[PDB]
């Protein structure tokens, strides 16, 4: 595989966006990976609707703003037959009736793919397929305050994640304790959080906060 990768430098990948206070993590990964594969598909980088997910993905399994999972999502894209853009059905950060409109879907899939939990296998799925859909363990502190540098906290479970964000690349950087690597991660929490809303996260270092434990995206 590359040493290094970032699908941004590729147009796969939208800006960042904020799920507000409700627990809708898992659409801004669901949607952000399928703006990369329908941006592979079609050269077009179109934002697609969260709240289409929120309101309408329940019956695939998902609750709203109490949480979500991003294979869910990609299933009711499917079963719906079709996803709102943004620009048509914007983000309002609270659970509501579903109004998905099919005349103004712009995205599609035809399913998803689970990578194994392993990162070498994570990292083979970023360096081949575009951004990937994965969850985290962002429960401490240090998540909140990040500003720059690798994200390395001791405390982090590999097992229990509790948020759902994207990988659009991975890459090194040198570092006083020589664990160089990491995973390029986009958060949905705002521009003003971590490095313009982005955070690089601990690579090669035992599945460092779980971020190769549920790892997926949608076929386009
Ligand atoms: C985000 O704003 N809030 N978190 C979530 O929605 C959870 C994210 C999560 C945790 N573990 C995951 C594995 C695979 C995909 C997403 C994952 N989701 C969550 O708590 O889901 C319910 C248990 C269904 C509520």
């Amino acid at each position: 595989a590359p040493r290094s990768v970032d699908w941004r430098e590729k147009g796969y990948v939208t800006p960042v966006k904020n799920q507000g206070q409700c627990g809708s993590c898992w659409a801004f990964s669901a949607t952000g990976a399928l703006e990369g594969q329908m941006f592979r598909k079609t050269g077009r980088l179109i934002s697609l609707s969260e709240q289409n997910l929120v309101d309408c993905s329940g019956p695939q399994g998902n609750e709203g703003c109490n949480g979500g999972l991003m294979d869910y999502a990609f299933q009711y894209v499917q079963d719906n037959g079709g996803l709102d853009s943004e620009e048509s059905y914007p983000y309002e950060a609270t659970e509501e009736s579903c109004k998905y409109n099919p005349k103004y879907s712009v995205a599609n899939d035809a399913g998803f793919v689970d990578i194994p939990k392993q990162e070498k296998a994570l990292m083979k799925a970023v360096a081949t397929v575009g951004p990937i859909s994965v969850a985290i363990d962002a429960g401490h502190e240090s998540f909140l305050f990040y500003k720059e540098g690798i994200y390395f906290e001791p405390d982090c479970s590999s097992e229990d994640m509790d948020h759902g964000v994207l990988v659009v690349g991975y890459g090194f950087e040198s570092t006083e304790s020589d664990n160089n690597k990491y995973w390029l991660v986009k958060n949905s929490w705002g521009e003003e959080w971590g490095m313009g809303g982005y955070v690089k996260m601990a690579k090669d270092r035992r599945n460092h906060c779980g971020i190769a434990s549920a790892a997926s995206y949608p076929t386009v």
